């Protein structure tokens, strides 16, 4: 029932993804002389590397906070992908579907816990 383990377990699942060779296209924010038409597409821009600055800066209240900024990294690829073909964007469904196996224990443990607090 610790409210603030999510923390901890957010950084070591950020460490085991910067590991993946699958997240290397978004370890940082795209480049606009790469893919000039990137902000022609994507409204908001998200990348590993900004959810860890995020965290580290304590700037996530919450884990749901922390999911939300990642998952729009893998919406922001199918977004942009051309073909559901693309390298880019095959790396990010296997990416995602690394995520979401392992956050799904960190959201239930903080959600238990400020229930608990809450009870
Ligand atoms: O090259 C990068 N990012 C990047 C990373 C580090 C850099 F230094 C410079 C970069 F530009 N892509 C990431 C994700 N990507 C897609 O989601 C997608 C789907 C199909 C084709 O691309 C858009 C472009």
């Amino acid at each position: 029932y610790d409210i603030q383990a999510w923390k901890k377990q957010c950084e070591e699942l950020l460490n085991l993804i910067f590991q993946c060779e699958d997240s290397e296209p978004f370890r940082q924010p795209v480049d606009l002389l790469e893919y000039p038409d990137y902000r022609d597409i994507i409204d908001t821009p998200m990348d590993f590397a900004t959810v860890r600055e995020t965290l580290e800066a304590g700037n996530y209240e919450s884990p749901m906070e922390l999911c939300k900024d990642v998952r729009l990294i893998f919406s922001n690829s199918k977004a942009y992908t051309p073909s559901k073909r693309s390298r880019i964007y095959s790396m990010s469904l296997r990416l995602s579907a690394f995520f979401e196996e392992h956050i799904s224990s960190v959201l239930s443990d903080y959600k238990s816990a400020l229930r608990f607090h809450k009870r």
